[PDB]
């Protein structure tokens, strides 16, 4: 890890003194879910590039910013654009924001992402609540906590079986009932793979066999660091596509489709997250 | 990745100006399959050591060369000796040749390798056509595309479900029928593991459960980079041994046997590849 | 690998000339199993910090020492405190001791560790004999042998199917019978995961499906290097806890419990190892 405790502190103190905003809930917007930033009131923007020690974006779209403000009663801080392992960032960089959020006073982390559907019941447009995750990179050594542990953040061996807040998931099923939607709020296990290339058929079959319902290349690391911090964690995935499971199919997974699905099912998530804010304690 | 686009370009331009040969098909010879180089006509050799930016071989046999020429009508370029992750090379080095081939004008990549049999039907000597692969290293982060993506080569999120050319596999089943062989042309999923040590029984059982038919420690990376390039991909494995699946057995997997199997079933592959060249378009 | 053959040699020669002790059996004490060092007679201690080229401990407890001496007839060398991948050490550092032991004249390696139970029959306190292992980090590239192979230590492609000495496991079942214990000596497959965070429910389910009986974040690397050396290998795990397999449970895996289980079932292992020494040849 190239960051010392002081680096986290310095980044927090800098932000704290550059905004009157004191966020309680940190929200990490997934792919095509950055619209959430529009609903924040008294929205103050910060380009990642101007924040000390922040991993400087590469060239996806060169748009990486932190937006503080209020979302339906809650003082938030939103990450529009997240860092992925496939871009070359080590996990201690990818999850650097999470630790900053913690020293800023945040106690809740909401993570969202786009994902391929492994569970055959899922349909494009669906919203899967994350009850658990399978951290494939972590089994091999790619765990954001690798390296010496700093007592100030958490313990050497944090548990993850209770990573996704039971309460918040129940309250989300409610908020969705109040939404009065045709499709029900899906729920399942999110498996993380590094990517960036998409899975082959044999691979989708493996991920299915392992018991995963959705697959993506992010989130798990932020969640582990969050939990290591003491943060309350709640999150969901937007099934942007059904991963190919047979060799007869003549369709391929593509960034085009994923962005399109994020485009249409857009505002639906935005409502759900905004309304969900009320369900979050303080 | 320690290579810039220019490095690939410089290596291509260098080769291009050191040979009148303009290959269309790149062939990566697996272990004990390097004999294929003998059939090339007007064969021009290049030691890896003399090619700019090429990963310099270590000490397997210190023999690593690029052979240009013609193989049954097709202008080829053969890699006799390939780079493996277990030797310490990062994947961006292992797959460096593939990108060079592309800038040289190659549009087809034929990859061959030796492998352990996971599918109990397979027998030593068998030839498994690769219909799909399971990229275990990739799930964890060891994917040759990790790091910033260069638009000039391909897209950020290339698909792999269609990685192994459907057409070429069918035409291979034909060419094998014309071969009039006792044993049929096997076909299945190749699982890549880093090695270098051989699998334990519990591990073979895992690889079996995942649905893999053959296991090796190469290929998948070259295939991913190839596909990322736009290359047509076709390849096969020579089952050099049946991986141990029970604890009663008193036999161990060894490099001795693998080389021996490659030695006898040698020329059989050489015919198949040479004849297969005619099946490859232009 | 940052170590040259000479570094191993220099460390061996240094130890050899700083102790009259010439160990035959190397013992790696797992978590809360370091008590084994108490039974050594004519016990000579060496802090890792004073041994040339030894990975210098971080801050777990700052206690990392090598203890030479005799354990029930056998000239031993015990590692009290082992190096783990999750601390940031690359595997060539983690397993550095093993190669030193070999050049010191050791021909047997006994490895012990604490582990979570995956097999539902296992109970806290149980002692699982290791018949085989699943090396998840290794499939991805995290194998201690990665990098050039030094002929002087072993071969490029060592086998692991016969890694855990058949004979010694049988003799251990005997020694346990002579122990006259209520519970029988368990036996099974140890799966290694990098950690440091504990598994989630979905993950435990995966490890179960793969056929693992116990899970930990060590051992496999030392075993692979040992086997690569020619060392006889025998080892066991102390089931310090039953990993959570259902979402209804309200208990979490914690370092507290693991240490406690190691605390009570302590001396039981110490007897077993001490008595087992007699079963080890020479
Ligand atoms: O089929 C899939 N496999 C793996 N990840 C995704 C995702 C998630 N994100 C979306 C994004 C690519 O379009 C990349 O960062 C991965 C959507 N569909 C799939
Ligand atoms: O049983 C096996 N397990 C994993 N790989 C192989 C291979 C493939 N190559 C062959 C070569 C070792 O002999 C090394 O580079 C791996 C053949 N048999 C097996
Ligand atoms: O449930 C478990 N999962 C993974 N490893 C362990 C272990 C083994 N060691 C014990 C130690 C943590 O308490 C750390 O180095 C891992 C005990 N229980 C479990």
């Amino acid at each position: 890890n190239g960051y010392t405790y002081e680096d986290y502190k310095n980044t927090a103190e800098w932000l704290l003194s550059h905004t009157k905003h004191r966020p309680q809930v940190a929200i990490i917007c997934g792919s095509g879910l950055g619209g959430l930033t529009d609903k924040l009131t008294q929205a103050q923007i910060f380009d990642y590039s101007e924040i000390p020690n922040f991993p400087r974006s590469t060239v996806p779209g060169h748009a990486g910013r932190l937006v503080f403000g209020f979302l339906n009663g809650r003082a938030c801080v939103m990450m529009q654009g997240r860092f992925h392992m496939y871009e070359g960032y080590p996990l201690w960089k990818v999850t650097f924001p999470v630790r900053v959020f913690h020293l800023l006073g945040v106690d809740t982390l909401v993570v969202t992402n786009a994902a391929g559907g492994l569970n055959p019941k899922f349909e494009v447009g669906d919203i899967m609540l994350i009850r658990d995750h399978i951290n494939l990179p972590g089994f091999s050594g790619q765990n954001p906590l690798r390296g010496p542990n700093d007592e100030r953040f958490g313990d050497r061996f944090p548990a993850m079986s209770d990573a996704y807040d039971r309460t918040m998931r129940q309250r989300a099923l409610s908020t969705w009932k109040q939404m009065g939607e045709q499709r029900e709020l899906q729920e399942g296990t999110y498996v993380m793979v590094a990517g960036p290339s998409f899975e082959t058929v044999a691979e989708c079959r493996v991920l299915q066999k392992l018991g995963a319902d959705a697959v993506g290349m992010s989130t798990v690391p932020e969640v582990i660091v969050a939990r290591h911090c003491g943060l309350r964690v709640f999150g969901f995935s937007l099934i942007t596509n059904k991963v190919i499971m047979d060799y007869e199919s003549l369709e391929k997974a593509n960034h085009e489709e994923v962005l399109a699905a994020g485009k249409q099912a857009a505002q639906k998530l935005e409502q759900f997250v905004s309304i969900l804010m009320a369900s979050i304690p303080l």
